[PDB]
C-alpha cells in the first residue's frame, strides 16, 4: 500500500517514543529509492558497525590491484589486544590467514584482531575515510582502530543511518564492488551470527536478511544495519538502526530494531 508506506515515519515515531539517547533511523527501498527516516544524517558511534566501510575499503584495494584476495598475512598473539576474549582461540599460535579469511571473521564473528590486521593493509582509518567519500559516503568517519578505541571510548568510529543505508543500497544494486566480490561480502553478512535479536527477530519466518551489528557495553550502543529480502518481486529494503544513550535495557533496545525492521516490511510488502 502508498498509504502504508506514506504512514511508516508515524509508526516507527511510535516505536522509540520515550526510548530516550539518539536514535538514528534509516529505511530505503533499494529499486524504487523510497527512503524513511529518522534523524537520518546525525553520526553516531558505530562499534562493529564500522566492520563493514572497513569491508568494502578492503575490497576495493583488492579491485585497484593493491591487494590479492588470496594474499597470506600472518597474526600472531601479539595482535590480540587484552581485553580481546571473545574470539582467541583462533588467535593463540602464529597463523597464516588470507585476507578473504581475514574479511570473513571480521564480518561473521565481529573479530577485533582480523579487523585491526586489515585496517593496516588498507591505510589506517583515514584511508578507509577516504574511501568512503571516493565511493559517496561523506558522512561516515573512520578515526580510531579498534585497539585506540578501546584503551578511549572518547574517539569512536561514527557514520550516520543514511549513509549506512545508502552504502547498503549500492551493495545490494550491484553497482559498489565486483559481482563476485558483492557474492562474497553478502555471503558472510548473510552467516553473521550477532544479530539474531535485532533485525531478524520479528520478521516472517522465512525472510532472508544480510546483516552487520555493533554494541557497546551495558546498553550504551545497539546498532544494526543490514539488506532484507521482501517476498515474490517486490524488491529490498536497505535498514540502518543506530541507538546511542538510551534509558532501555539492551533487550529493549535490541527489540526496538527488531519491531523497526518489522514496521519498514509491512509497510512495503502488500
Amino acid at each position: 500500500k502508498n498509504e502504508a508506506i506514506s504512514m511508516l515515519t508515524e509508526r516507527l515515531s511510535s516505536i522509540i517514543n520515550a526510548a530516550g539517547g539518539d536514535i538514528g533511523i534509516a529505511v530505503i527501498h533499494v529499486e524504487t529509492g523510497h527512503t524513511t527516516a529518522i534523524q537520518g544524517t546525525t553520526q553516531l558511534p558505530l562499534y562493529s558497525v564500522f566492520k563493514l566501510p572497513l569491508a568494502i575499503a578492503v575490497l576495493k584495494e583488492i579491485e585497484e590491484n593493491r591487494l590479492q584476495l588470496d594474499r597470506k598475512v600472518r597474526v600472531t598473539p601479539a595482535d590480540v589486544a587484552p581485553g580481546w576474549t571473545a574470539n582467541a582461540a583462533m588467535w593463540r599460535r602464529p597463523i597464516d590467514r588470507t585476507v578473504a579469511q581475514l574479511i570473513e571473521v571480521s564480518i561473521i564473528r565481529s573479530d577485533n584482531t582480523s579487523s585491526d590486521k586489515l585496517l593496516q593493509l588498507v591505510g589506517g582509518p583515514a584511508a578507509v575515510t577516504h574511501r568512503m567519500r571516493a565511493l559517496g559516503f561523506p558522512n561516515i568517519e573512520i578515526v580510531s582502530t579498534v585497539r585506540e578505541f578501546s584503551e578511549n571510548r572518547t574517539r569512536p568510529n561514527t557514520g550516520s543511518a543514511e549513509d549506512l543505508a545508502r552504502l547498503l543500497v549500492q551493495l545490494q544494486k550491484g553497482e559498489l564492488l565486483q559481482p563476485q566480490h558483492s557474492a562474497l561480502l553478502l555471503g558472510f553478512m548473510h552467516r553473521a551470527t550477532t544479530g539474531t535479536e535485532r533485525l531478524r527477530g520479528s520478521l516472517p519466518v522465512g525472510t532472508p536478511v544480510a546483516d552487520k551489528t555493533g554494541t557497546g557495553d551495558a546498553g550504551v550502543v545497539t546498532n544494526d544495519v543490514g539488506i532484507i529480502t521482501l517476498p515474490k518481486g517486490q524488491g529490498h529494503l536497505a535498514i540502518a538502526v543506530l541507538i546511542s544513550g538510551s534509558k532501555l535495557s539492551p533487550a529493549a533496545q535490541e527489540k526496538l530494531i527488531a519491531e523497526i525492521a518489522r514496521a519498514a516490511y509491512d509497510a512495503h510488502v502488500s
